[PDB]
């Protein structure tokens, strides 16, 4: 079965708009978002769909653009390091799960590398 998906929302937080955070969503996710091979990283992984029953017996910190996107919007993260390390638990957890040269491990690493070129400079 899937678990919960990661929390997104908590008013409890201490919450940050920062110029470097605004710029993670406009630019840099919503780049992200319409490459050509970010569709698989949407949203959690639904190992119940792909038939991945070990999936989250692997991964303990499940990550995806979709989670991201949703914490970007709620302000959940103080700063942008906050925010890219969960873009690089994402990509981590994809290296982990599979292995060099499966398709969905060439998807991330087109990905991580435009995100590396993004996020290079900030504002
Ligand atoms: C590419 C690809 N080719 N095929 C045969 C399948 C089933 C896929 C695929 C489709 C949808 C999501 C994912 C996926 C996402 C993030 N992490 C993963 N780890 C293993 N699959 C992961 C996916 F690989």
């Amino acid at each position: 079965m899937n678990p919960p998906p990661p929390e997104t929302s908590n008013p409890n937080k201490p919450k940050r708009q920062t110029n470097q955070l605004q710029y993670l969503l406009r630019v840099v996710l919503k780049t992200l978002w319409k490459h050509q091979f970010a569709w698989p990283f949407q949203q959690p992984v639904d190992a119940v769909k792909l038939n991945l029953p070990d999936y989250y017996k692997i991964i303990k910190t499940p990550m995806d653009m979709g989670t991201i996107k949703k914490r970007l919007e709620n302000n959940y993260y103080w700063n942008a390091q906050e925010c890219i390390q969960d873009f690089n638990t994402m990509f981590t957890n994809c290296y982990i799960y599979n292995k060099p040269g499966d398709d969905i491990v060439l998807m991330a690493e087109a990905l991580e590398k435009l995100f590396l070129q993004k996020i290079n400079e900030l504002p």
